[PDB]
């Protein structure tokens, strides 16, 4: 039992909401959010730049010293850094960029950070201000997570759309 409210079941382990993740995590302050990251952990806007605001711009800070330190993610990469006011971790997970030409098919690679994190409330990867479907990016979780993932949908058009469409 989670603390989780109001979601759709999708599967044995993905979960669904019509939600502003940003909202969802100040309500149920989980361990793991999930954030739409770019390589350079720029929080411009999006969810990450969203999540970022929701932190007075903690999360930046401390995403400019990560970068300073290591250098940039991999598309398809993650690092794990603090939730501040928002969860207890924020997992950075960078999807492919399809208006930068980036492979489509290093959304699998995204969503297998996923299977680290027992559980995780989560956007969907790689839709947004990244260019892809997001009809596909909810097949691609579906079938990748294994752990208990609650996706949170901003738009609810879509969100509708990815109901009615998934069986
Ligand atoms: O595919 C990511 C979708 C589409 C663009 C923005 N986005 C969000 N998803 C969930 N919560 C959000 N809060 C603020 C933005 C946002
Ligand atoms: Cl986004």
């Amino acid at each position: 039992v989670n603390s989780f409210s109001g979601y759709l079941k999708l599967t044995d382990n993905v979960y669904i909401k019509n939600a502003d993740i940003v909202e969802e995590a100040k309500k149920v302050k989980p361990t793991v959010v999930v954030n739409a990251a770019n390589v350079y952990l720029k929080h411009g806007g999006g969810v990450a730049g969203a999540l970022n605001k929701a932190t007075n711009n903690a999360m930046q800070v401390e995403s400019d010293d990560y970068i300073a330190t290591n250098g940039p993610l991999k598309v398809g990469g993650s690092c794990v850094l603090s939730g501040h006011n928002l969860a207890k971790h924020c997992l950075h997970v960078v999807g492919p960029n399809v208006n930068k030409g980036e492979d489509i098919q290093l959304l699998k690679s995204a969503y297998e950070n996923f299977n680290q994190h027992e559980v995780l409330l989560a956007p969907l990867l790689s839709a947004g201000i990244f260019g892809a479907d997001p009809i596909h990016s909810l097949r691609v979780c579906v079938d990748t997570v294994r752990t208990n993932v609650y996706l949170a949908v901003f738009d609810k058009n879509l969100y509708d759309k990815l109901v009615s469409s998934f069986l």
